[PDB]
């Protein structure tokens, strides 16, 4: 699913990313635009062999399964695919555990070097919320 700008806002509001770990929302709308342009389905593979998945490009090296990662973890107990959803449930859950880790938002790298610092409000600038 590509969602819209304003409809995934309210997604992730919904699912308590607003605030979560101290990130208002707009840090996450402008993240998941950087990462997957708003596409669920969005895959990526990494030089190290690791792939990102889904909205925000949780990576497999660590977070989801997806069998052809080796040495890495599962540590949000799915299946990588799980995250290429409509439903961003496991997105969301998943990267709650991320956020959480210690490095806040800087464990993803697009929004240390896109988001942060920025007017991250704009992304939520006119939205029904």
């Amino acid at each position: 699913k590509v969602f819209g700008r304003c409809e995934l806002a309210a997604a992730m509001k919904r699912h308590g990313l607003d605030n979560y770990r101290g990130y208002s929302l707009g840090n996450w709308v402008c993240a998941a635009k950087f990462e997957s342009n708003f596409n669920t389905q969005a895959t990526n593979r990494n030089t190290d062999g690791s792939t990102d998945y889904g909205i925000l490009q949780i990576n497999s090296r660590w977070w989801c399964n997806d069998g052809r990662t080796p040495g890495s973890r599962n540590l949000c107990n799915i299946p990588c695919s799980a995250l290429l959803s409509s439903d961003i449930t496991a997105s969301v859950n998943c990267a709650k555990k991320i956020v959480s880790d210690g490095n806040g938002m800087n464990a993803w790298v697009a929004w240390r070097n896109r988001c942060k610092g920025t007017d991250v409000q704009a992304w939520i600038r006119g939205c029904r919320l």
